[PDB]
């Protein structure tokens, strides 16, 4: 091959991830996996400095190469659980992400399968999407955590929009916080009516069409909503504030990654370095 393997990465949704240097030296992200071909292609010339960058796609199995990141948001959270991620950080780390995401979402591009570990960071403190969950999107065939998922999706909505990605952003945040996973489901309903006991069964009042919703049944329990001082307690009410905001049940009603951009959480943001052992 073109490519002289250094270890397995792991396995992304969609196939195996090597790391694996280009027998010019690069060190890069191998992914292994028509008309979609030129769709993915497209990506290329998109570019973001809080977006994996897409080096090259082979279709001949599809490969796709992208940077190389030494960790992920998942490896890092994990390590820094004994003392938590400090503030400034968090808060760098949403407010980049919400960068990418504003980004990807003004060219209509969603990312649908956002979590931690598809998250990646580096020495110099940027965070950045990877393992954009676009195949289904572009045509391309072929255990799930379901817990960063919007509930409109567990619901079956047709359609998703921008604002899924908002909601699995703000599980997240939440998670960066706590130190603990938001909604840790197993099961599409318990994943489902996790999110129901916190933020209170969804009605036609706080979300118009939710009993219309494909997967909606009339017989789910009826939860209270909880309040957001016992579900993220640390966090200031400018956090809290975003927070509820990017869990708005209605997608329509949801902060956009744009608007939240300009929140008062990130008047005093800052790009911190991370501590990293690789
Ligand atoms: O991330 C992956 O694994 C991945 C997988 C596939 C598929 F083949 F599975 F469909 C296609 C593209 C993939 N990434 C594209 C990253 C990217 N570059 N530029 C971008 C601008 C805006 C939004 C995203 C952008």
């Amino acid at each position: 091959e073109n490519f002289q393997k250094v270890e397995k990465i792991g396995e992304g949704t969609y196939g195996v991830v090597y790391k694996a240097r280009n027998k010019t030296g690069e060190v890069v992200a191998l992914k292994k996996i028509s008309t979609a071909i030129r769709e993915i292609s497209l990506l290329k010339e998109l570019n973001h400095p809080n977006i994996v960058k897409l080096l090259d796609v082979i279709h001949t199995k599809l490969y796709l190469v992208f940077e190389f990141l030494h960790q992920d948001l998942k490896k890092f959270m994990d390590a820094s659980a004994l003392t938590g991620i400090p503030l400034p950080l968090i808060k760098s780390y949403l407010f980049q992400l919400l960068q990418g995401l504003a980004f990807c979402h003004s060219h209509r591009v969603l990312h649908r399968d956002l979590k931690p570990q598809n998250l990646l960071i580096n020495t110099e403190g940027a965070i950045k999407l990877a393992d954009f969950g676009l195949a289904r999107a572009f045509g391309v065939p072929v255990v799930v955590t379901l817990w960063y998922r919007a509930p409109e999706i567990l619901l079956g909505c047709k359609y998703y929009s921008t604002a899924v990605d908002i909601w699995s952003l703000g599980c997240i945040f939440a998670e960066m916080v706590t130190r603990r996973a938001l909604f840790p489901g197993d099961s599409e309903i318990d994943q489902l009516f996790r999110i129901f006991r916190t933020l209170g069964t969804p009605d036609e009042v706080v979300w118009p069409g939710v009993t219309s919703m494909p997967d909606y049944k009339p017989s789910f329990p009826k939860w209270a909503r909880q309040d957001f001082s016992k579900v993220v307690p640390p966090l200031d009410e400018d956090g809290r504030s975003l927070l509820s905001q990017m869990l708005h049940y209605d997608p329509n009603k949801r902060i956009s990654a744009k608007a939240a951009l300009a929140h008062p959480f990130f008047q005093d943001v800052t790009k911190p370095v991370p501590h990293l052992r690789l």
